[PDB]
C-alpha cells in the first residue's frame, strides 16, 4: 500500500513556523527543558527559517536540502540536549523532544508521524555520538 503522496513539515516556512511553535509549547509542558535551554530551540526557530529562504532561492540541493534541513535540526536539539546539567538526562530529555515532536504533527495538521520522530532521534544519537562509538560500561 504505497502512501502515493508526500508530507513534511519541511514543505513550507508556515509549516515549518507552527511545526517549531507547537514544539516549544509541548516541550514546555514536558518541562524538561529549562527557560534558557528553551530559548537555544527557539532561537533554531528563525535560523530554519533563514536558512530555507536562502536555500529555496538556490537552484542546488533541491531534494538534498531535505536532509540537511533535518540534520540541521536535529543537530541542534541533540547538542543542546547533549548537556551536563544536574539531576537530568539526555535519554531522559531525547524522549521528551519525542513526545513534543509527535504532537507537533498533530497541531500541524492532525495525524500523528513517529516515522519522522524516529528519523530525527536516530540523527539526535548520531550527533550525540559525535559519529564515532566508545566502551558504553
Amino acid at each position: 500500500g504505497s502512501h502515493m503522496g508526500q508530507n513534511t513539515p519541511w514543505s513550507s516556512t508556515e509549516l515549518a513556523d507552527a511545526f517549531i511553535n507547537a514544539f516549544m509549547n509541548e516541550a514546555g509542558r514536558t518541562g524538561a527543558f529549562t527557560a534558557d535551554q528553551l530559548d537555544d530551540m527557539s532561537t533554531i526557530g528563525d535560523t530554519i527559517k533563514t536558512a530555507m529562504d536562502k536555500m529555496a532561492r538556490s537552484n542546488k540541493s533541491s531534494k538534498g536540502k531535505l536532509q540537511a534541513l533535518n540534520m540541521a535540526f536535529a543537530s541542534s536539539m541533540a547538542e543542546i540536549a547533549a548537556v551536563e546539567q544536574g539531576g537530568l538526562s539526555v535519554d531522559a530529555k531525547t524522549n521528551a523532544i519525542a513526545d513534543s515532536l509527535n504532537s507537533a504533527f498533530y497541531q500541524t495538521t492532525g495525524a500523528a508521524n513517529p516515522q519522522f520522530v524516529n528519523e530525527i532521534r536516530s540523527l539526535i544519537n548520531m550527533f550525540a555520538q559525535s559519529s564515532a562509538n566508545e566502551v558504553s560500561y
